[PDB]
């Protein structure tokens, strides 16, 4: 039983290969900012040994109260990821929202991303389909594990069979949010074993995202998702909740220690 | 403390006001569908003394694999609400998806409908404020009931003031709902008392529907959307479930009992 | 299909049946306090026309910290019960927790009660299962209410066969309850149509009581259990909610007017 | 901000020392069959190098319909730890029921243990805070990880103040189970930094029990409470899930290395 390969450029993301690093940061709130986030990660990637794939938003639909910061916008936000590519070399992922937008980011970007709310769009998801890129479906919080086999199968038919599943946790209760840690093999197996990987800073909504990240790497993972602040407190807001940068190398020794020691045992059974 | 009134041509829909009605079918099949299922609605309305608005959706964006019945479509779907208007002279409610969508219906319809995935879709909202029609917010499973006011506020700023609040029950582990009786209140308080309504055949994913509409008109509400067909068993698949026709009749003089009952009560005090 | 009927006396307690009430304290604090309490239902009760079984508490397991007020005690709590049985001729319901005071009781009470965590312990069941009195299963917030079943068995292998269901909510999340109003149904189903009864006060773990009492109502129930206290402000703690005395009236006449209009419907079919 | 210590024998536990191990089987079924698996466990343990204390319930009162396996009995079952104890010099930990059962156990055995649907059983605590021996309270599914505080205060009082507490996984919707690997943090917090330990078999009601303990570990632990059985298939039934004992070493390898690996991390701060 092999484990499906979606490779990004020189990049192969799989569930028993080790594991892949799309961090970066929320929102493009300016490039003096991005180009300083992206610095650190590429440094601290490049000199532990993991691949890593940036992820920034030009575009927020989740925010409240029309009068407020939108995000760079589509025509400004692949501006900012085409100079990052030249001065640092690395992947690209950003999420789209609209059925058009598709294409042109596809072009700009490596691996495009559907959002949770939108994880049933079969209109965005079939044009997302088109473009043949790599994709990362964010699974929603009010979906069950084993209900990413229809996701990946409208998928299939679009033409597109680059398929990451991303996993940020599940409602539990109001407001309030748990990781089942037994969903990840849930969705490998129903998704003919496509790569599956961690949002941990979705999944929280603190001094808690080292724990839970330590957990979800344990299981054995394609990769982990993650964001990070230079200064998360006074730029705190909501949404999700930022790492603090200074932290991001002690932070990742934890994954590699942890991703390399699980993804090397000797395949075990406890079924019989 | 007075209930805020959002009226919808000759009907005022509020939660002190008797219960308006919502009901109609799920998809727009064909217009020998709608006519008959539209005529039994207002026969039984008309006979019984209860407000109606015919609901009906001409698009689809939660089917499964992309081969599927999408729907009339925004062009072919309008055209079928005129029909129905004038051979019967009652309201129409859809639901829309993209951001343009918004004004052509608001011409053809009473009752515009903003879907519970797109809830937080600040743009679709803005082009939705716009029109200036009426609004029924779905509220949706995965967003606790004292949530609701950023969506009324969003709509305040758009210049849209004409709101009315939809649950249709929340999560409840994996793949499950369950209706907070509850949450209904807690909606009124911070939606300025807005209208609130039930959808109790969303929220029901059986023999079931009557005993949970009479629970959720006991709670007192403002409206009571539904959904129904000639022959359930056979055109059963997936997403809501349908009410039998023959049975709109003996189930909404159950309502109306009931909403005639408690709209009727001294208001009450238990805080003291 | 009749529903299953247990009588507590000249009580007959059953599905069909106008709603008994289970009303009282929570525990037995004083006798110029129960006594008052116990005054009021009764005149209440007996001026609207509604069955009656004081309810109240002789021992308490769940408190907190050592140092506080376990309760009268078997011995003493007793006795009260005698003196009011006499002054008012009406029916006693109080709950046990070790195996031995089960028949103590069951000669002093009417209707025992086993408390949900306790719920699955075989051997205190056994021994309440001797007695042969009425007993009131209180269902676990933990447990889906098709597994009602495997405790009546339980029962009727001790002997037993006068039960009644009670229902107080189910977990949603950590700390909260949320009343499912489905279960109902699914508990009459898988409990040979035994009386089903709400616990409306536990369910709460506020000025709701009343719109959730009505939707329990609303579905149409056998009973309602319930609690009230002169001044719920100043003795408020913890565990249950009472009620406020002085408004059991108008709201009891909520719950009659829901009971008997509903008890008196015509059977319906949605099924089908 | 050191971690609290509760020794059992010469055995140190603690959530920075390196984890214990509370393996064994469900229930007492035969002499013949406890030594075995005793056997293979201790061989093991003290093969790999990793504390130990044997595990087994003499007793059940969660089993259903009363012509059932009660179980030895405490007067039978306290000599089988006996001979145990003699034949190979391991810690024996079994749960208790009755307040009377307190003393006579502690005697016999080194960990006593509360058991979650009495975790609230002032009596039982009492009298289990007597004995003075250690106690484990495993934490009831329907109770949030901040409340822990209570019972380890409740036992503070009875003079006991040697707790360890057992972490069994969260109420999920109807009948199911999800481990919130956050709960461990806020129980050791609320708990003055007690012994932390996970139940995976009771987390579990599969092949799943790897990945899940791996999670668990990799958080940190105290320890870690399992149950195995020759022979899972033929003889399986319901409350937990054993694990296969022929895969008891290669699945503790997992374990260790993750746990040595994770106890010696240079402390982590994603707070700041």
């Amino acid at each position: 039983m092999k484990q499906k390969v979606v490779s990004i450029g020189d990049i192969n993301v799989a569930n028993d290969l080790p594991f892949v690093l799309f961090g970066g940061m929320n929102v493009l709130e300016s490039r003096d900012l991005a180009m300083r986030i992206c610095e650190h990660y590429v440094t601290v990637t490049q000199k532990l040994g993991i691949p890593y794939v940036f992820k920034a938003s030009f575009d927020k639909a989740n925010r409240s109260s029309i009068h407020s910061y939108r995000g760079p916008g589509l025509e400004e936000g692949m501006k900012i990821f085409q100079e990052l590519k030249q001065t640092f070399g690395v992947k690209i992922i950003t999420d789209v929202h609209e059925p058009s937008q598709a294409q042109p980011v596809a072009d700009v970007v490596d691996v495009i991303q559907l959002p949770a709310f939108l994880a049933r769009q079969t209109d965005l998801v079939e044009a997302m389909a088109k473009t043949g890129a790599v994709i990362n479906v964010k699974k929603p919080q009010f979906v069950s594990p084993g209900q990413m086999g229809n996701i990946v199968d409208k998928f299939k038919e679009g033409g597109n069979e680059k398929v990451i599943l991303c996993d940020r946790g599940a409602n539990f209760g109001y407001d309030n949010l748990v990781v089942d840690m037994l969903g990840f093999s849930i969705m490998k197996k129903v998704s003919g074993n496509s790569p599956v990987i961690f949002d941990v800073t979705h999944a929280l909504q603190r001094a808690q995202v080292a724990e839970l990240a330590r957990a979800g790497m344990a299981v054995g993972l394609a990769g982990l998702f993650i964001e990070a602040h230079p200064d998360p407190e006074h730029a705190k807001c909501d949404g999700p909740s930022a790492l603090p940068l200074a932290k991001l190398e002690p932070f990742l020794k934890q994954m590699k220690a942890i991703d390399d020691l699980v993804k090397g045992f000797e395949e075990l059974d406890t079924s019989k």
